[PDB]
């Protein structure tokens, strides 16, 4: 069925870049989309992560059609990063340049046109680790 | 002295509404405008269960934007179409109507005058001239 | 009662535009897409020569309160000059998909053709891919 | 078999107005489009200060165009932002509002109906199904 | 300044021509294609007389001072395509797919520096060519 493998993650001196790829196995209006979770809020200020506070949804980040003629960007990585598909491969690629101690995050490849919310999202990967140094 | 003086604040459930107010006074400087910033709760980092350590230094994050006229308007994409800035040019006060409120828009809210705020460019805390004192918005899950 | 639209024109996909519309409750822009050849037969016939007035955005007569068609909430924002009666629509990231007449209307927050009570005459707005 | 009858030509000064009219009854013309197209004067193409030969051409010319179900409009742009192309779906009737007329369109005006409109290219006097008798418009200089 | 007309012609129907415009400058602002067809006959008496003589030259393609920007008579787009090259201080106007009412009298004209828009009215050129025939067949 529909399997997203993601790789290219890691850990990356502030400044640096990355290039995430996720390879779909046999599936896909449709597009594909990177989300991140950056960790869960506190939502009540006590010191502590608990109850209503473990559902914070991870953040749309990236998305791109099915086509490649269609993309959308989180507004604190527009011109920086750059989503892109190459079909007849299996893969989507997020190319993440001027990386910020913002940025570190597991990020999560997700499958459905240009998919953003995540409840409007099917499929997803199993995430990866982006860490990069607080400069 | 310039100063700004806010109001609104509230608690209210998921999906509720509210209007946060600021009140400008003294010299307004005419040039750019005003915005509404937001410390929300922070972050489980290293997803331990606890808040500590680099997870404590605050820092403020745009929300929505307006020049003093009010004919240009730019928002946290976040807030787009629930949250709308507006302006009573008359008398120098700045609304943030929020609707459809979510547990994630908890924070100490703070209106801001910035002589360098543009729609289309990010505007940085750092660039702010004048801060009201925050009111806190609490919206249960 | 009358609605100028100002600040249509071509535009590369991608770049951006400022529209503006001076009156003379609350207002909102509309737009309807040309014609469209959708079995590509080099002719328009049937529903293709059905045009929806598609909402885009409206905004109260304060500025208090704005509206968006889901589509294109993220790239287009509305703003309101009261003094100088005047509402304006920034679009950025443009796409062919954006191109249409684009009609400003005001009414006595305003979503629907039906509800309009004033109309512009309309700006084209072009976007090259 | 549509039948179009058309009405409101006239004599007017150069920045005057008209408003054509055409009635339409029959079947199908609902489903299609309708358009005015004109008959301006002919052209002395050799320059020889009459009219004779090939030049004594009638040819009829796309001004304006609308599709009956959904209101969408097309005009020949020597006459856009002056002329208004509209229906009234009730009474069955098509109007040209024709505004600061100039010398240059005086012509006979026809009403036509048409199935189909050619996509990309302005749409031709051969396309049409039914035509209206022709109504003329003289504009002073 | 002073405008030249170069590539006129005699052509079959759905042919080709290339107009030129070479001018003292461009120093031109916004450029553009003018044509007369000839005049029409307004009163329908069969002769040309009184104000009929006075038609104004039709607009066939305008084109801004950088070239970023270009406008048709909308029975040429798609067939005409106006270009600039500043450098070699010439204007062009290809023109394909040619018909019987395509012949005319072709102007190369031009605006000040400072009007860089596009020109499309007759009443904004400042300088005119002295003009170049187009005749198109028939068969
Ligand atoms: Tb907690
Ligand atoms: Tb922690
Ligand atoms: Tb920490
Ligand atoms: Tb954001
Ligand atoms: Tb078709
Ligand atoms: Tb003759
Ligand atoms: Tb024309
Ligand atoms: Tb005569």
């Amino acid at each position: 069925q529909v399997q997203l493998q993601e790789s290219g993650g890691g850990l990356v001196q502030a400044g640096g870049s990355l290039r995430l790829s996720c390879a779909a196995s046999g599936g896909t209006s449709g597009g594909m989309a990177w989300f991140r979770q950056a960790g869960y809020i506190d939502t009540n200020n006590d010191g502590w992560i608990e109850g209503d506070e473990l559902y914070k949804a991870r953040e749309f980040a990236a998305g791109i059609s099915w086509s490649g003629g269609s993309t959308d960007y989180e507004d604190s990585v527009k011109g920086r990063f750059t989503i892109s598909r190459d079909n007849a491969k299996n893969t989507m690629y997020l190319q993440m340049n001027s990386l910020k101690p913002e940025d570190t995050a597991v990020y999560y490849c997700a499958a459905a046109g240009v998919v953003t919310r995540a409840d409007d999202v099917d499929y997803w990967g199993k995430g990866t680790q982006v860490t990069v140094s607080s400069h």
